[PDB]
């Protein structure tokens, strides 16, 4: 019930550059997220445009951002397209991307990591303040699929049997211990404001109550 899968080499290489390297600016992959989140609304949204059930997984095109101190959490959900299960296994590890060459080329000469997003691997800044990742999807044509990492070579992919989300993609970051200003009000509103001012979906920043 729980598959397992290699990340392809050069993905693998990737990730452990983002885990490695010395970057302060870490910040960025919320921007990254944001944006993925933005191009997965863009497509049910288009898609809706000549075939309108395909919203009727859900009407409202909308981006929260819900951090828990509890559980050293910060969870981004997006009612986009979402993806199949395929989609997953083939976009989020086993397939090549030949901008995630060209990145770690780009680096190579000059580059800055705050770029990863020209190359179409955003995902993985995940991993700058990430101990683990999961992401809970659902596409109109699949079930809901739970892919998780900590990175290490490996993902996996189960069916996913928590609270389901109708229509569209989940991301949960584990945070790594010294990264838990990104569960606070104060320092993710700062952050969209700089980065995701011109995202043309609602941005909810969900509150917590203190302790
Ligand atoms: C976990 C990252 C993430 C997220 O944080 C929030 C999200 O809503 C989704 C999505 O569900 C999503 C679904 C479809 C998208 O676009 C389909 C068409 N395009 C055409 C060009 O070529 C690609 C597909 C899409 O665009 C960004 C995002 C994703 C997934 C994601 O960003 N992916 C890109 C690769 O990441 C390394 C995986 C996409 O697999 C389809």
């Amino acid at each position: 019930e729980v598959e397992t899968f290699a990340f392809q080499a050069e993905i693998a290489q990737l990730m452990s550059l983002i885990i490695n390297t010395f970057y302060s600016n870490k910040e960025i992959f919320l921007r990254e997220l944001i944006s993925n989140s933005s191009d997965a609304l863009d497509k049910i949204r288009y898609e809706s445009l000549t075939d309108p059930s395909k919203l009727d997984s859900g009407k409202e095109l909308h981006i929260n951002l819900i951090p828990n101190k509890q559980d050293r959490t910060l969870t981004i959900v997006d009612t986009g397209i979402g993806m199949t299960k395929a989609d997953l296994i083939n976009n989020l590890g086993t397939i090549a991307k030949s901008g995630t060459k060209a990145f770690m080329e780009a680096l190579q000469a000059g580059a800055d990591i705050s770029m990863i997003g020209q190359f179409g691997v955003g995902f993985y800044s995940a991993y700058l303040v990430a101990e683990k990742v999961t992401v809970i999807t659902k596409h109109n044509d699949d079930e809901q699929y739970a892919w998780e990492s900590s990175a290490g070579g490996s993902f996996t992919v189960r069916t996913d049997t928590g609270e389901p989300m109708g229509r569209g993609t989940k991301v949960i970051l584990h945070l790594k211990e010294d990264q838990t200003e990104y569960l606070e009000e104060r320092r993710i509103k700062e952050i969209v404001k700089k980065h995701s001012q011109f995202i043309g979906y609602p941005i909810t920043l969900f509150v917590e109550k203190e302790r």
